[PDB]
């Protein structure tokens, strides 16, 4: 013999056809049926189930109880959902290292190759090592992403208005007619429609047109403008006004009546020189 | 019988209670223990201990050793940090298929559905094929980001003076008084509370006023500029400067000069004509 | 006895050297092997192999074939690539719950903490459940990553031309010289190296010099500008232009000849005194 078992309680119960049964108390049913242990039970319709260790509940068909007192508690499924898996599984059994009240642990895993082999915890680690860089990365991108909404939401509030009126705070303007232009080299041109044209000019206004070499046109030849608050030349290059205008106007007037005199002053001498 | 075993060493030892013991050398003690194999043990307090397969050590209590020269490490835990797991775990037993010098792959699983069944590389899989899309995501946002970085900082260094001057490399200033405005329409302004009104005008400078159609202002009614550095007009529409008006003053000098004589001429005349 | 067995069909063979064959048919050969169940075969060099179950196979050396029919598919291994791990693995043996065209669920598993522990749908999930975190915030990325794509191309598509030509659709330029300045407090400055100096001032065109208090320069002192299309001046301050000049201008050239004949009358008055 090498097959002993210390024990005095009631015998191994192989019942089932072709079972097996090993232990005090054990009994077997379920037709090619295997328990080995002490109070182990292979159920009725457990076809080809195994239960090892003490009370240890073979349920379900084709499936398999290990351990004290663990459970089968699903069997063999068809297309049933599978975690993860895009499209229905299938089993052809269980293994069962536990119950409803009590798990174990699987140790001492080599890890997986195969898509049907077991994972274990390193494998897991790879993982999670890699979610935890994306992760990380995340919030580094969403601080970035941030600070650009406050930074391009500065500009549309710094600028803004330069795109709408084509203007800043101390250039104003008021205007819905078209583009302005400087054509010639070296000009400037202001306002809507404003065709600049000579060298060196500026077209200062809505429909002004400076069309000769250095000069600073106000307008065009219909429309014309007018120069106002300005100062009295000093400098032979300074404009003129007219305080500066009528000064003269009315320098001409006594010209005018202090000759109106010397004239009648003439007639009267050459008419006493007939008389006298 | 249908329980052969080809031996003739040490016959298998049953000692504690309601032990089972199979195979040479297999020395089986704790209760209800298990051994199977050649020189398997159970030890002492190993309770319900299944050791099966060649040296084969249970050495944990409630807890399996499977497999030629596997040994239980670790036995029930209680309260233990599981991997990933957030609430201390507990565990009745170990499952274990290998040693600390040997451990073995878990072959042939269907995928996993309920929290405590064992997950398969299939299964981690579809994780990882994520996580590699999560990941070159990341980096496709990386270049994304970086690039609105040097394209927004063009912005802030191709513009950036114009928020805080209000002006381009051709259109300077230097104020830091009120804002310019374009009452009137078609109008233009510029300057530190340049007050254009009427149509068509333009308000040039630091607080000018041009309330009169179609003009353009260089002041207002108390502060008036200036005109430096003109040409003398030439067609009917150009401005005048002094350089041709002191022309024009001369030019009433000699006329009242030529005039001073005349009247000295006259008076002479007319003495004499009541003299001689 | 506790090991009862209820079959008639051919006796369990326990050949190799210190075998172990328990149920009918069971053939059990690899030296060290286990056979238990109905039909189950340990095969020739399966050294240290397990077949528990209904016609379970024991192909492989040091490996297990467990429950109904299952065999044993790989092996121990050497230098293996498995799944997610940098660096080649090492296998003692394999344990298989299945075979090629049956696998089984593994049940009723505690979480993992080793490394070479066998990991639960549980223990996936928390990985799962960031990926999805990590997933939907790449999408809630890629949204404020596209809308300000397009919010930052309206600011170079709004603005744009303000960096090149340094002006605005209503303010335009044409020059490749030197940057312009306002020099003196409250001033305004346009053009090329447009050097406006002194107080109030505006150096209006390329290289104008506005060196005087209040004053609205159009040039330097070499070059100096006209000012083309404008009106007659109408009040006290208001600009004069040569239609009102030239009437001036031809006043005096009456004055002038009503003076040439004034003196030739002179002249003769002056002969006839002499004369008559
Ligand atoms: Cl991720």
């Amino acid at each position: 013999k090498y097959y002993h078992a210390n024990s005095t309680e009631e015998d191994s119960l192989a019942v089932g056809t072709d079972s097996l049964a090993m232990g005090a108390k054990t009994i077997v049913n379920a037709d090619a049926g295997i328990g080995i242990g002490l109070n182990t039970l292979v159920m009725a319709d457990a076809i080809n189930g195994i239960a090892i260790g003490s009370n240890a509940r073979a349920n379900h068909a084709n499936s398999i109880a290990m351990g004290n007192g663990s459970q089968t508690t699903r069997g063999a499924q068809t297309d049933y959902t599978a975690y993860n898996m895009d499209t229905p599984q299938n089993s052809v059994g269980e293994f069962s290292v536990g119950s409803e009240d009590g798990q174990r642990q699987i140790t001492n895993v080599a890890a997986g190759s195969a898509d049907t082999d077991a994972v274990n915890v390193g494998q897991l680690k790879v993982t999670d090592a890699q979610v935890s860089r994306n992760t990380q990365s995340i919030t580094n991108l969403n601080t970035q992403v941030s600070n650009l909404d406050t930074r391009v939401t500065n500009i549309e509030n710094g600028i803004g208005d330069i795109v709408t009126t084509g203007s800043t705070k101390y250039f104003k303007t008021n205007t819905d007619g078209a583009d302005a232009n400087a054509q010639g080299a070296d000009s400037v041109a202001i306002g809507s429609g404003s065709i600049a044209a000579a060298e060196n000019s500026v077209a200062l206004g809505t429909n002004s047109v400076a069309d000769e070499a250095n000069t600073v046109s106000v307008g065009s030849s219909t429309q014309q403008r007018r120069i106002t608050n300005v100062a009295a030349g000093v400098n032979n290059t300074d404009a003129v006004n007219v305080a500066q205008m009528k000064q003269i106007e009315d320098k001409i007037e006594e010209i005018l009546s202090k000759i109106y005199h010397i004239e009648n002053e003439i007639a009267r001498i050459k008419k006493l020189i007939k008389l006298h």
